[PDB]
């Protein structure tokens, strides 16, 4: 199971780890992707997860979009986890760099409550432009299921732990 995590709350855990390497190791039931509404997995966590699936995540995602249309910001869909996990929960946090409403971050985290345990990144962090400290706060205050957060950047991980209220 999950190892080396620091416990932040009753249900939230955090580790300085590459979520792809973490998923390959644990093979969790659910890995969360930091998706966009089009499921175009170009960069950040999505580009890294998709590259680890040899683009199978993108091929599956294109078929999903062709059938269903785009997701909503704050929404999600469950697709295959491919070689990384049983399922991938593609969750769309607001992209501050696209001028999207940061208030949608709580709605994005609410998707995690449909799964008992998840391996996840901080939503809207990184290339999505939100403050990762704020994302962790919304995560702790929204998610009630067991969430194992993988933070790639060591310097950000240290800042998140040291500033955690
Ligand atoms: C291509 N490098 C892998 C990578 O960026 N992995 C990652 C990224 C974030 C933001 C969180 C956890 N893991």
């Amino acid at each position: 199971s999950f190892s080396g995590y620091l416990k932040l709350t009753d249900n939230v855990y955090i580790k300085n780890a590459d979520i792809v390497e973490e998923a390959k190791k644990v093979k969790p039931t659910v890995v969360v992707n930091a998706a966009n509404v089009y499921l175009k997995h170009g960069g950040g966590v999505a580009g890294a997860l998709n590259k680890a699936t040899n683009n199978a995540m993108q091929v599956e995602s294109d078929d999903y979009i062709a059938t269903n249309g785009p997701l909503k910001v704050g929404g999600s869909c469950v697709l295959s986890g491919h070689n990384l996990a049983k399922h991938c929960l593609h969750v769309v946090g607001p992209n501050v760099n696209k001028g999207e409403d940061i208030q949608l971050l709580k709605s994005a985290y609410e998707n995690f409550n449909q799964h008992e345990v998840l391996l996840a990144p901080l939503l809207s962090a990184g290339i999505f432009g939100a403050d990762p400290i704020h994302s962790l706060r919304v995560c702790v205050d929204t998610v009630r299921t067991n969430v194992y957060l993988a933070v790639f950047d060591k310097n950000l991980y240290d800042k998140l732990v040291s500033s955690f209220l």
